[PDB]
């Protein structure tokens, strides 16, 4: 038949016309209206769409539960299954323990990842009601969070395993009997036999095959019929590569494809068996069998460790990985190296093959005939004298794409160390899984010894050579990894031979080599959060300085919190899709919309012509709404398709064909320098006498540093709904933005109506981080236009690939420095020339450069100093604000040359930094005085509490006893100036009402993006009014309640809005005091009613401007900042000198946040910021083609910190007894200042590399280069050794921007 | 009265903190708000008319 | 607004109070989250009560713009407003009358 | 008000009124109402929070 029947949160769903292209995520959100489940990526990498599936499993005869990515599950695969979403487990009227604990532990900030994380934890508990710590962390390999820094999530959930920020004792206990019943109808139906189904969509036919016979018949009659099992590959091909397979067959139900049979040679897995099942039976087997039989099994397990998360492995089949035939398959090299036996069948045929180089004859091809399917894989037992290793090196450990992956097998002649068989297989080194078939034969009958090591390495370097233009680039690193992995396997085999009593023949391992062969393990995490208790006398209703959880955390855990795309659609609402250039610089010669017009539901294509008033936008008016005549980057918005649904808008957008004539392109910083292409003139700060400073200097060091940019990766992408009101050009927009004011202005200018017609509303964002300070308007304006033109509501939420391409990022920096210093380490002179890559449009680029220059000192007094900046104007997407706003780039350069000062002097870095540090009362290079200079206390507390000195010695000892792992340890300070560099933006407003029931409705210009701003403002108002927080509510931010607001940015928003709120509250109190005087006890509610019935106004505005600001670049005078933030971080790392991987062992932070408004939110901000910094300096890398096309457009290639990335031991202390009386209730701003402290990890890695280069380099250069990010590639390449030596030897995959 | 437009209300629940927005043909936004809030048992600050 | 032309009268009042054309002033709606604790539109009194409200709010805005008016006595409304904004002067005000 | 476009998920309400000037309500039978397509619920005093 053809009805699709399944259950969602216990309720039956009967879909009479299921479209095979419909995902579960779209069905839940758009058909059932259940918007708890989020779109974060559409790629399986972020887990925001995680839900649970339950079914009666017929082969195991019981109810099972597993997690899936709803974004990749076709509803047509879900017949007779039961779906549970975040809504299904509880709500704010009755929270599930999982929801309660993540909320109360400060585990939810912006909240957009919270449902998905809730569902991962919930599923684990349905399978294992008493997990281990380890099982809890493993449950989130498939979930990303950009805000929290992960620590609080794990800490709250650790309570399920085996003063204070939260109280685990108040957490309600888990009663498993109260979980939702398995739908009884589904239990009745597992009796009746399952028959074949057919679903017919707009373009795709889906057959759910019930028997092997039906599947073979179909494949014989129609070999075009595309097998879909888990859809974790096919989903990506359909969504992102625009592949259409018009006939799909799903064979997941067929018993024969799902069986597990134990034979004499090994274990056979039906090809549709999920990787989660492979994992569980292989773990059983390796637990119970002898080690000598399980070498291959453990090799597969080692690969599956680092293979996506629970959500993917639940439905991703072994067969699917094998047939996908990706060059970077982690499993095919292992199956190939082990000669795994594959059984293939077609209607009335059957053959067996052993995987070898012939199985994979070409790019994404196999040995299968069009009409054949893979039936099963036998994973073999290992034999006596047979040893196996598997290896994978990626950018990040968990859920990443392998650079190089490998399976390796040796078999020895019995009683000997002589090689009978050798098999070295690799992914990531060609367009397929290859075997080193020229190298390994030469090794047969050789003894396992030093010369076999040298021969295999020479052979590998020659056989596996790489084309400069090779997909992926990184040719030195990749080649170095093939040798380095062989070396580990060589040492591992030496050891395993030892364990078989053959130590005398092959030799003992040198004990300093033993750490080389260890399989990755992490110590158990240990966290500390230290903060100051409020005074004893402080009222219990005064929450200022108390760890109040985010006001919306319960609703975020429950999926009830509304983000923009969760807002229900009007019946007449249309969808918009942007159409962008595929060229970096070109003339638009013509546009053809023929194909677009044929897509059902197509409404129109908007272009520059349709703009009613002005096509000129952007902060400096140099941007088009829609491209006119030329495109100036890949991602330049040319126009917008409007259609009924997002799917029809995507299809129609595909049918907009643009013809281009290329123009000369300026891509790189170098390109811009050569071409004199800059935004405005040179920016400069200079003090003292450079020529004299450099003369007096004992030593002068020159160098360069390159710093890569950064994608914000807010889990909620840019989104606008524009609702036209049909009168007087009036329109209301619902926008995920940090800048309602510019959104409103830009929409009004484009439409040619006054600002008073346009209302911009922001309830909340799922992250912003600066990326939504300006660049959100590029979506907002287009949707506004669509809405004006149609007279209908219009909506656009960007897909992650679109958002990453269009909206730009942190500015890449290039710096050229020259520092002069004494033998004592005292620096006397500094000159730095900074260049940034601004892209397409000026946007905030010049202000970002200013801030970098304001922070080129970091913490250090430099008497003679000159800094310049130039912003490069290039044919790239325009770069913008990112948390830090040029500060991190400026300060990393300062610390980089400072690192080289310490090493040149032969002095401890610690002492060199402290010596150079500013003192209380000193002036900066920009002549601002440092008062309330708290940095030395932060430093002394941090050095002491981290036990930095005793750890130095442990690091030195480790480095002397280990050749192929090295530790590093560094302590880094920071000074961060607080206030917008444009003075007049340091203003904020509020509006308050008190209703006649006494309840207070408050609003201010600040927007909530997960930083806990509304929470803080409620804390503030509650103190100012002397009523409980419970009587005060903030609903949203809107241009029609507070006008002319600055962006939520520069960390300043609590300072500004706090003052505004306080002043509004003071006006209300003044008006109430006569009533208070007459009834000094009678409650608040009586004073309010008394004022009302005396006709006294109970509404007030409030406003604040930061006083005494205004710096001149001409006179180097006036204060740019109101005050500074200070902090210090000490970080320890352990690098793997053979792979470039590393562990973040421990980090200790002391942060001056004045008297914290909320220590829970503030420690959250310190951790979140630190972890974004960690990404910036060690994991996050964007890659562009030489023609300026962004390659890195999703989490598959862009690797933000994962749960498993954070420091294993993570201590945060807020400085005690440091009131900052010039900000609201003596607080300081917290959002941006801590990010640069992840620097400490970068400089720890640099120390570890220096120790590696002393161990193994020849006359290795002393001041070696480490650019940011310090990725595994850069770490590995810098650890020069015997292996990098034999791998060293202009059209290529990517260019340095 | 025979106002040519009869009485009419759209109420839109926002799903958080009892928040609700009403579009009403009324001369009295305050009593509308007060009566709705009391009936539901939520503070006036949750209810917009 | 129920047909009695109240918004029209309030825009006329504001335009006189501020000394700008009616064309630069807009009323979009009435809502409890912009002005709380309102009396019903009744007793014929609404232009009297709200006119005073509006007038006072406009007086507050004028008071705030007057230094900018003094230093640019002919320069247009727009220049005074933009000067006030870039001097971080509040351009929002309540008004009330009993 | 009624000119405002409906949300896709928007529902319609109709009041049920007394046909008696002064009486006890002895019972309410909702059988027939429940058979009308698209019927969601009948609110009465018990539904008031
Ligand atoms: C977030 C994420 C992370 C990932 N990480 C990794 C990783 O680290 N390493 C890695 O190797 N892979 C990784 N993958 C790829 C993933 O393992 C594969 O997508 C998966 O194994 C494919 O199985 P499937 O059942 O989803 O395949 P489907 O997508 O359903 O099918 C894929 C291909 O196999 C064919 N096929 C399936 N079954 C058969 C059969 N019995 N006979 C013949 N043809 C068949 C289909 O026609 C299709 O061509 C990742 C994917 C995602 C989404
Ligand atoms: S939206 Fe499904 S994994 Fe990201
Ligand atoms: S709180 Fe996790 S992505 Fe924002
Ligand atoms: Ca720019």
């Amino acid at each position: 038949a053809d009805e699709l029947v399944f259950f969602v949160n216990g309720k039956k769903v009967v879909e009479k016309n299921a479209d095979p292209e419909t995902t579960l995520l779209v069905y839940l959100r758009r058909k059932l209206g259940l918007c708890g489940t989020k779109l974060g990526c559409g790629e399986g990498g972020c887990g925001a769409c995680t839900v649970m599936i339950s079914k009666y499993d017929r082969l195991q005869n019981k109810i099972v539960h597993f997690s899936v990515n709803a974004c990749l599950a076709p509803i047509c695969s879900l017949h007779h299954v039961a779906v549970t979403t975040v809504e299904g487990i509880g709500n704010t009227q009755k929270l599930h323990p999982v929801q309660e604990r993540i909320a109360r532990s400060h585990g939810s900030q912006c909240g957009f990842c919270t449902p998905g994380i809730v569902m991962s934890m919930y599923t684990l508990l349905r399978n294992q009601p008493e997990p281990t710590v380890e099982e809890i962390e493993n449950a989130f390999q498939g979930n990303l969070c950009r805000c929290t820094g992960y620590r609080p999530i794990l800490q709250g959930f650790r309570t399920f395993a085996k003063p204070s920020l939260f109280n685990p004792e108040d957490f309600k206990p888990l009663d498993p009997t109260q979980e939702p019943i398995f739908p009884p109808e589904l239990l009745r139906l597992k009796d009746t036999p399952q028959k074949k189904l057919r679903f017919e969509g707009e373009r795709v036919t889906w057959i759910q095959a019930s028997t092997m016979e039906e599947l073979l018949d179909l494949k014989a009659q129609h070999p075009d019929a595309k097998l879909v099992v888990g859809n974790t590959e096919i989903g990506i091909e359909m969504k992102f590569k625009n592949m259409l397979f018009p006939l799909i067959v799903c064979p997941a139900w067929i018993p024969e494809l799902n069986s597990v049979v134990h034979g004499p040679e090994g274990i056979s897995f039906g090809a549709s068996c999920p990787l989660s099942l492979v994992e569980s039976v292989l773990a059983e087997e390796i637990a119970k069998l002898p080690e000598q039989k399980t070498e291959v099994f453990r090799g597969v397990m080692e690969q599956l460790r680092w293979f996506a998360g629970k959500q993917v492995k639940s439905v991703a089949s072994i067969g699917g990985n094998i047939i996908t035939a990706s060059p970077i398959s982690d499993l095919n090299p292992v199956f190939m190296a082990s000669g795994a036996k594959l059984t293939l069948v077609s209607r009335g045929t059957r053959r067996t093959v052993r995987m070898d180089h012939t199985f994979f004859p070409g790019y994404r091809k196999t040995l299968l005939r069009p009409e054949e399917i893979l039936l099963s894989i036998e994973i073999p037992y290992s034999k006596e004298g047979e040893f196996f290793s598997a290896f994978k090196q990626a950018s990040r450990r968990e859920e990443d794409i392998a650079k190089v992956t490998s399976g390796m097998r040796v078999l020895f002649k019995p009683g000997t160390i002589e090689v009978q068989e050798l098999s070295l297989c690799f992914g990531g080194m060609a367009d397929r899984t290859i075997s080193a078939l020229k190298t390994t034969p030469k090794q047969l009958s050789k003894s396992w010894n030093e010369e076999l090591l040298q021969s295999v390495c020479a052979g590998l370097a020659e056989e596996l050579q790489l084309a400069p233009d090779a997909p992926g680039g990184m040719v030195e690193f990749r080649r170095t990894l093939t040798l380095s992995f062989f070396f580990k396997f060589y040492l591992t085999v030496l050891q395993k031979l030892g364990r078989a009593d053959l130590e005398d023949m092959c030799g003992k391992l040198d004990p300093t080599f033993a750490s080389a062969t260890l399989l990755f393990q992490k110590d158990p995490p240990a966290n500390v959060q230290l903060f100051q208790e409020v005074p004893k006398d402080q009222s219990e209703e005064d929450m200022v300085g108390r760890p109040l959880p985010h006001l919306a955390a319960n609703m975020q855990a429950s999926g009830e919190a509304v983000y923009c795309d969760d807002i229900p659609r009007y019946e007449n609402e249309l969808s918009l899709r942007l159409v962008t250039s595929t060229r970096a610089h070109a003339k638009i010669t013509s546009i053809d919309t023929s194909e677009a017009k044929k897509v059902p539901g197509f409404v129109c294509f908007l272009t520059a012509e349709d703009v009613p008033n002005s096509n000129a936008t952007g902060l400096f008016n140099d941007e088009t709404v829609f491209a006119k005549d030329e495109v100036t980057c890949v991602g330049h918005i040319i126009g917008a398709v409007v259609a009924d649904t997002p799917e029809h808008a995507q299809r129609a957008a595909r049918g907009v064909k643009i013809t281009y004539e290329d123009l000369p392109a300026i891509i790189t910083i170098q390109d811009a320098i050569n071409n004199n292409s800059f935004y405005g003139s040179e920016i400069k700060i200079e003090k003292g006498d450079l020529k004299k400073g450099f003369s007096e200097a004992d030593n002068v060091v020159s160098g360069e540093l390159y710093i890569g940019g950064q994608e914000h990766f807010y889990l909620e992408t840019n989104c606008t709904i524009a609702v036209p009101k049909g009168e007087a050009g009036e329109m209301e927009l619902f926008v995920s933005t940090q800048n309602t004011m510019k959104t409103q202005s830009f929409v009004a200018k484009m439409l040619g109506v006054p600002d008073n017609r346009i209302v911009v509303r922001v309830k909340r964002m799922g992250g912003g981080f600066g990326g939504k300070e300006t660049r959100s308007t590029v979506v907002s304006t287009a949707l506004a236009l669509a809405a004006h033109k149609t007279g209908r509501p219009v909506r656009c939420m960007l897909d992650r690939d679109e958002d990453m391409l269009i909206t730009g990022g942190r500015h890449p920096f290039l710096a050229k420095y020259k520092v002069g210093f004494m033998k004592t380490g005292t620096v006397v002179a500094l000159e730095v020339a900074h260049f940034s890559n601004g892209g397409n449009t000026e946007d905030l680029s010049r202000s970002i450069m200013e801030r970098a220059l304001f922070h080129m000192d970091n913490a250090y007094k430099i008497p003679n100093i000159r800094g310049t900046g130039r912003i490069c104007k290039t044919n790239l997407p325009s770069n913008t604000a990112f948390r830090g706003f040029g500060g991190p780039q400026g300060m990393l350069i300062a610390e980089y040359w400072m690192s080289e000062v310490a090493i040149t002097c032969g002095l401890p870095a610690e002492e060199v930094r402290r010596k150079n540090m500013y003192k209380e009362g000193d002036l900066t290079h920009f002549n601002q005085k440092l008062e309330g200079f708290t940095l030395p206390r932060c430093w002394d507390e941090c050095i002491a509490s981290s036990q930095y000195l005793a750890r130095k010695r442990e690091v030195e000892k480790f480095n002397r006893e280990n050749c192929w792992k090295k530790r590093g340890l560094c302590i880094i300070p920071t000074k961060f100036g607080i206030s917008f560099t444009l003075p007049f933006l340091n203003q904020g407003g509020a509006l308050v009402h008190v209703y006649t029931d006494g309840s207070v409705l408050l609003t201010h210009g600040g927007t909530e993006m997960g930083q806990g701003l509304h929470t803080k403002m409620v804390q503030v108002a509650s103190r100012a009014l002397k009523i409980p927080t419970s009587k005060i509510h903030i609903s949203e931010t809107s241009t029609n309640t507070v006008p002319n607001t600055s962006p939520t940015a520069a960390s300043a928003s609590a300072d500004l809005n706090g003052q505004g709120v306080y002043e509004a509250c003071q006006t209300i109190l003044k008006r109430l005091e006569p009533f208070k005087k007459k009834k000094p006890t009678g409650p608040w509610e009586a004073w309010v009613m008394d004022a009302y019935t005396s006709a006294v106004s109970l509404s007030a505005t409030g406003f604040y401007k930061t006083p005494n600001l205004g710096y001149s670049f001409e006179t180097n005078s006036g204060n740019p900042f109101h005050y500074f933030s200070y902090g210090v971080a000490c970080s320890e790392v352990e690098i793997d000198c053979l792979t470039g991987d590393h562990k973040n062992l421990r980090t200790d932070i002391v942060m001056d946040v004045g008297s914290s408004l909320n220590p829970a939110i503030d420690i959250g901000q310190v951790e979140g910021a630190f972890v974004q910094g960690l990404g910036l300096f060690t994991m996050e890398e964007l890659h562009y083609s030489p023609e300026g096309s962004l390659h890195t457009r999703g989490p598959s290639t862009y690797k933000i910190p994962a749960f498993g990335s954070i420091p294993i031991e993570f201590r945060v202390s807020l400085l005690r007894d440091c009131p900052n009386k010039r900000a609201i209730y003596a607080s300081k701003a917290v959002g941006e200042p801590p990010l640069f402290l992840a620097s400490s990890i970068f400089f720890a890695i640099k120390d570890a590399i220096r120790a590696a280069r002393a161990q193994h380099g020849d006359n290795a250069k002393q001041l070696f280069q480490l650019d940011s990010p310090a990725t595994p590639e850069k770490i590995r390449n810098a650890c020069v050794d015997q292996f990098t030596t034999l791998c060293v030897t202009c059209k290529s995959w990517s260019v340095r921007i």
